[PDB]
């Protein structure tokens, strides 16, 4: 077990602190600790992967022992399969708009950035502030952000947010066969009136 502890955007109050059953850590998880704090203060709310992608590699199957010792676990809603540091709700932030995390249920470079036009994408799920693509990016960084964090979109109205998860997922279904998405193709998407 490691003691993480799990949320939805039901619950009252975010965790404040680790799992009462958690004791000291060894050394060698401490180290992995401490690399973990920085990169909570510079971003409190992460994939496993995002993270990974940021670590030694080294600390790959150390990371999920280190990661309840400072954070708690998105399982569902707009935040889905992201850890978010002790204390902070993303929920009443809306600059954490950027943290938002969007999976793909679909069946190579194991980055967590999406640009579009890497092949053979073996992440599924992505944050926002990782959408690099230049046709994808200003679609939520432009939009005008709901006034309360809503249980599926999170803080981006419902016809934008799913504007934007199409195209992803429509880049998606080319990328992992190893084909380079149809711009025309998906100009249609990306033209279409939002819902």
């Amino acid at each position: 077990r490691v003691w993480i502890i799990t949320t939805n955007m039901g619950v009252e109050s975010v965790p404040t602190c680790r799992h009462s059953k958690l004791g000291e850590p060894s050394k060698t998880i401490q180290e992995v600790i401490e690399a973990l704090k920085p990169l909570f203060e510079k971003r409190p709310v992460w994939t496993r992967r995002a993270l990974l992608n940021h670590l030694d590699p080294s600390y790959t199957h150390y990371l999920k022992f280190a990661l309840p010792y400072l954070s708690y676990l998105w399982t569902s809603g707009p935040f889905r399969d992201t850890y978010t540091r002790f204390g902070y709700d993303p929920r009443k932030d809306s600059n954490a708009a950027a943290y938002q995390a969007l999976f793909f249920k679909l069946k190579g470079t194991k980055t967590h950035v999406f640009d579009g036009k890497t092949l053979f994408p073996t992440n599924r799920v992505y944050q926002v502030c990782d959408i690099v693509d230049p046709t994808i990016a200003p679609l939520l960084k432009d939009t005008q952000l709901r006034s309360e964090c809503h249980r599926d979109t999170g803080w981006y109205r419902s016809g934008r947010y799913y504007k934007v998860r199409d195209l992803m997922r429509e880049k998606l279904f080319a990328l992992i066969e190893g084909e380079m998405p149809s711009e025309v193709a998906v100009n249609m998407i990306l033209n279409a009136e939002e819902v």
